């Protein structure tokens, strides 16, 4: 194999989406005979730091980085560029600097405008109740996921379709389409799941604690990854007055395809990360070569409009399971049971 002057660093191994990374990395990098460490950063930006220090002091020329905070992430990247190294934020974008060179993601406002589409597609009539959920703040994603789903769900609550049964500051805002990031946060600050399976869990049962009868029946869950969703329909499952329930999520994990397979989820967003990690490897080895990646349109870090490099996203229900994530080679069939 060949040693790559490349570093990869991923924010933390306690939600499942890294896992996936790793794993397509690894096949990646295998593929192609490339030596390329990863480090993870434990869920601490000051590991994150000191992880890239590490990898700039072993003479790394392109930096690949998932930041665990990325308005934190912003000296790593700095420290990066000052040393030389390249800056490829990946899927999650480092804000308040210009020490961003390109950014490899997934259209994240399309999964949220997916997810919020999938409910308002299922809903008719009106005083539907609505039970929205969040990322963790730290992550530019978890807005860019909430935007999109935003200006999906705010006009079918603004005509009645649907009614907000937990946050305050969401039915505040249910006539303001365009959502101030301060006012996004506010609400996120009250449906935020931190990206932790217990975290939505018990926040859902606190939501449907402090609901009435009224307030249930067939309802509709814009739950934000699919952890977050297993644990958000779990609650709602076991709630007597629950007579339905529609879920969303995103990611593909096994145990939500299962799921959704199950009748337990209602769909996932499918984002191919063998996608993103190719894309990844490749600007990476472009910039080895001493030459530029190919990147179209750009994310607002807050500084800068970063060049993106952007992967499109797939809802995935039963009717599509197969072919999206089995026809495609992305998971065998033997992973799951029952699968239609
Ligand atoms: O790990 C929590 C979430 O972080 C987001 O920034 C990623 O884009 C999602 O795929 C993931 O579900």
């Amino acid at each position: 194999t060949q040693q790559l002057a490349v570093g990869i660093v991923l924010p933390t191994k306690d939600e499942p989406r890294w896992i996936q990374d790793e794993t397509r990395f690894r096949e990646a990098l295998q593929q192609a005979g490339y030596q390329v460490e990863i480090l993870f950063s434990q869920g601490s930006s000051a590991k994150e730091k000191e992880n890239v220090e590490a990898l700039i002091a072993k003479g790394i020329k392109v930096l690949i980085i998932c930041p665990h905070d990325g308005t934190a992430a912003a000296a790593a990247a700095e420290a990066a560029r000052a040393a030389g190294v390249k800056v490829i934020s990946y899927d999650r974008l480092i804000r308040e600097t210009d020490a961003v060179d390109y950014y490899v993601t997934f259209d994240s406002i399309a999964v949220g405008a997916q997810q919020a589409q999938y409910l308002v597609d299922h809903a008719s009539g009106t005083g539907n109740p609505l039970y929205l959920y969040a990322g963790a703040a730290s992550d530019n994603n978890a807005f860019l996921f909430f935007e999109g789903a935003w200006k999906v769900l705010q006009p079918k609550i603004a005509d009645g379709t649907f009614v907000i049964k937990n946050s305050s500051e969401a039915v505040a805002l249910q006539n303001k389409l365009d959502l101030t990031r301060d006012e996004m946060a506010k609400i996120i600050g009250q449906v935020t799941t931190n990206w932790d399976f217990n975290t939505a869990k018990n926040l859902a049962e606190a939501n449907l604690t402090a609901a009435t009868a009224a307030d249930k029946g067939k309802v509709y869950i814009l739950a934000p990854n699919d952890g977050t969703a297993r644990a958000i329909a779990d609650a709602f499952a076991a709630d007597k007055d629950v007579t339905e329930y529609f879920v969303t999520g995103q990611d593909a994990e096994k145990a939500s395809v299962q799921y959704i397979i199950d009748g337990r989820q209602s769909m996932t967003v499918f984002k191919d990360v063998r996608t993103l990690v190719q894309d990844a490897i490749k600007a990476a080895v472009a910039l080895l070569q001493d030459q530029q990646p190919e990147a179209r349109g750009t994310y607002n870090n807050g500084k800068k409009d970063v060049p993106a490099i952007q992967s499109p996203v797939v809802t995935v229900t039963r009717d599509n399971v197969r072919a999206a994530l089995i026809d495609s080679g992305y998971y065998s069939a033997s992973d799951f049971t029952n699968l239609p």
